[PDB]
């Protein structure tokens, strides 16, 4: 309606995977959108502001034997 404008930090600072992605529970990945393609959210934070995001990764590259 209106045009509510709401962004990361990430997409408009650098940021830093300090904690890689893991899978979504139900109401994890039911919130956040970013579980739809891998289902796997990590915690980047950004150095301006420090302030962590949740992002989505791989995690067939981040830990698999």
């Amino acid at each position: 309606g209106s045009g509510m404008k709401e962004f990361p930090c990430w997409l408009v600072e650098e940021f830093v995977v300090a904690e890689e992605c893991s899978p979504c529970s139900n109401f994890r990945a039911k919130t956040t959108p970013e579980c739809g393609p891998t289902g796997y959210v990590e915690k980047i934070t950004c150095s301006s502001s420090k302030r962590n995001e949740f992002k989505s990764c791989r995690s067939a590259l981040m830990e698999q034997r």
